[PDB]
């Protein structure tokens, strides 16, 4: 019988009323200092790592055997062995990159830049901006074409623009990274520094006209469907008509310009930008995008910046972990099929479905018991909740990889073939009915998700294991673990983004203005509540960026606690390990989040992660949960206590 709670993780010298996070995790945290390759390590990573070890065996077994060309076993074995083949990768050096760089150097003028972007984007690139095919937000049954602002290497545009000393140091390390890899690619000292500085200048200019991370979360702002000619007739600084023609999209009548104001400013930036500076931007981007796929010196330069500088790590993960991760990103469902055959019991799928339906019923009750919302919006909320698509364990049909060509000539060349396959597979959806059954994660992912355009909640097999889902545990702990996860994904249907989408996945208003304003006032109170909290000295939590996840955590806690009480109706509350079932619910929840984390990684996740830090998902989120105050008799002098007027309950 797998224990329901690791009691040894707990630090019972801490009062649960003062620091519940360390009460439930503080001895695990003392006994598990971070290893050099980890920027953060906690319960999710434990389960991730043990799942990865299972996948490691699957992949190593395939790599040891013989397979026919054109099977998935051949594709997996060949990608993985090439990634693992440090002798060949180090022998080849930068040679696999040579022709790609020559193609960029040959771009003769601005017109040729446009055609180059179309050619690389036809391979899956994002030369100056992103583009993708997926459901129309306002017609979720039809696939349309979307364009999005420049993907930035540092992710948050603020890294490029903030004027303080620590931000300048990060920028200088990024430029040193580009200089290092340009030298490794064969440029002399002068050209490598020129390329690094020009690339950073171009990327900083693009970051300036990008939307902020918080602004990218605004649903209505980032949808702008229109006739193509309406935009391309007016904004001709970038020759969209030639670009679209070379992407074979001349007959495309409409598109979704997601960051419309970025593309209006991009019109002038592209028309006026120095050609040599743009070429250097393209060179640095191509080298950086190849740096995980060549010789050790490239991969270590990349680690020096993205690992050591940005995250505080001092070692790379072992090569097999990077290699399994790469294979899983291109052939993940082929691996997922083997994984579930070997490790996923059917009893888990059926027990999980009963659990999800119990949570759905509890959420129906929470919505019925709201009093801040009028009856008419409440009825639309129930309609949405009753139409969740539930996906558990694995997809009912597996992805067909048969057109993916893997040759084994070089790691980088096959990476490009795998990416081309994924790109062609995406473009093939254009103008076709949306496949609503598709999984956006693999069975072996230790995670779960909500998707607004299908109104689906999805629970991969790998997350249905202890400490989330433990078929031997008492109910209280399973509700505190996977039950809160389920309710968290459900609440995403009703957070500041998902509330905009209806039961069919369409971005259609189902709110009265008055109820929406009330939601927005209450949500802003939860945002400001978290932004009062310090994640490090002088650094506030970003309550705005994490607002959707904090709403979902709170919803998961309230829904799952209600479902747990429902399930306990007609039973007497037996203590276990000296804890009431109510206390075991909260301890089981807090045990999901115990982690150690490097100071650098605290700063990085505050800039890029919409999820709060694990410590705040326990110590801050629970301060709004009245049932938690009761379970541990929290008084006004306890450090966990929040004054009632400052508490906020959204749903
Ligand atoms: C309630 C929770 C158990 C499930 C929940 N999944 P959820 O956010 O809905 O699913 C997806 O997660 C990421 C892939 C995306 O960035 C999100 O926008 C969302 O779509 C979550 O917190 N996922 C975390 C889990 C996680 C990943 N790495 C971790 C390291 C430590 C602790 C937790 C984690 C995450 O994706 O961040
Ligand atoms: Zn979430």
């Amino acid at each position: 019988p797998v224990p329901a709670i690791d009691l040894s993780a707990m630090d019972t010298s801490v009062r649960p009323q003062d620091d519940f996070y360390r009460y439930c995790n503080g001895n695990w945290m003392k006994n598990n200092p971070l290893k050099p390759a980890y920027s953060r390590y906690g319960s999710f990573d434990i389960l991730h790592d043990s799942t990865l070890e299972r996948v490691h065996l699957i992949v190593d077994n395939l790599a040891a055997g013989q397979h026919e060309v054109g099977t998935n076993e051949y594709r997996i074995a060949t990608l993985y062995r090439q990634a693992m083949d440090s002798i060949k990768r180090n022998k080849d050096g930068a040679a696999p990159l040579k022709e790609d760089l020559q193609k960029i150097e040959a771009i003769a003028d601005r017109a040729a830049m446009v055609k180059y972007a179309a050619a690389k984007d036809n391979m899956g690139g994002s030369t100056f901006f992103g583009s993708y095919v997926y459901a129309d937000a306002k017609n979720s049954e039809m696939n349309i074409f979307h364009i999005t602002q420049t993907g930035l290497a540092l992710d948050n545009r603020d890294y490029y623009l903030k004027q303080d000393a620590k931000s300048q140091q990060i920028r200088e390390a990024y430029v040193a990274y580009l200089n290092k890899i340009a030298k490794l690619a064969g440029y002399d000292d002068e050209a490598a520094t020129r390329i690094a500085k020009n690339a950073m200048k171009m990327e900083t200019e693009l970051a300036q006209i990008c939307y902020s991370k918080e602004e990218l979360r605004d649903t209505h702002r980032n949808y702008n469907k229109m006739a193509v000619k309406e935009f391309t007739n007016k904004y001709q600084g970038f020759d969209w008509t030639t670009y679209l023609a070379d992407r074979q999209l001349t007959t495309l009548e409409e598109w979704d310009v997601e960051q419309l104001d970025f593309f209006k400013k991009f019109d002038s930036w592209f028309a006026k930008a120095d050609l040599n500076e743009m070429r250097d931007y393209l060179l640095a981007g191509t080298i950086s995008g190849a740096a995980s796929y060549l010789s050790d010196d490239f991969e270590q330069a990349r680690f020096d910046f993205f690992g050591k500088t940005l995250s505080g790590t001092t070692e790379m993960h072992p090569r097999w972990k990077r290699s399994v991760g790469m294979v899983s990103s291109f052939l993940g469902e082929a691996l997922g099929e083997v994984y579930v055959k070997q490790y996923f019991p059917p009893e888990a799928k059926e027990r999980m479905l009963k659990l999800v339906k119990n949570l759905q019923t509890a959420l129906g009750e929470r919505i019925n018991m709201l009093t801040w919302m009028g009856d008419s919006t409440k009825m639309k909320a129930q309609e949405k909740l009753n139409s969740f698509i539930i996906k558990i364990g694995y997809p009912d049909k597996w992805k067909d990889y048969s057109k993916m060509e893997i040759k084994g000539d070089s790691y980088y060349a096959d990476i490009k073939r795998a990416s081309k396959w994924m790109h062609d597979d995406n473009m093939a959806d254009l103008g076709k009915t949306v496949d609503r059954e598709r999984w956006l994660m693999n069975p072996q992912d230790v995670n779960a998700y909500y998707n607004p355009t299908t109104n689906e909640i999805c629970f991969p097999a790998a997350i249905l294991q202890p400490p989330f889902f433990n078929m031997d545990a008492d109910d209280a702990v399973n509700y505190g673990g996977i039950g809160v996860v389920i309710g968290h994904e459900m609440t995403h249907g009703f957070d500041d983004q998902g509330r905009n989408f209806d039961k069919d996945g369409n971005m259609i208003n189902w709110w009265t203005a008055e109820d929406a304003q009330k939601f927005e006032t209450t949500a802003r109170k939860l945002a400001d509540q978290f932004s009062e909290i310090y994640v490090a000295d002088g650094v506030r939590a970003n309550g705005n960026m994490t607002l959707g996840e904090n709403i979902a955590d709170q919803g998961g806690l309230l829904i799952s606690y209600l479902a747990f009480r429902n399930a306990a109706k007609g039973e007497v509350m037996e203590e276990i390990d000296g804890f009431t079932p109510d206390q075991r619910f909260f301890i089981g929840y807090a045990r999901l989040w115990g982690q150690n984390i490097r100071p650098e990684e605290v700063l990085r996740l505050t800039q890029i992660d919409v999820h709060s830090l694990g410590e705040l998902r326990v110590n801050q989120a629970l301060r709004n949960i009245e049932a938690f105050y009761e379970a541990f008799n929290i008084q006004p002098t306890d450090k966990m206590y929040l004054e009632p007027e400052k508490r906020v309950v959204v749903w």
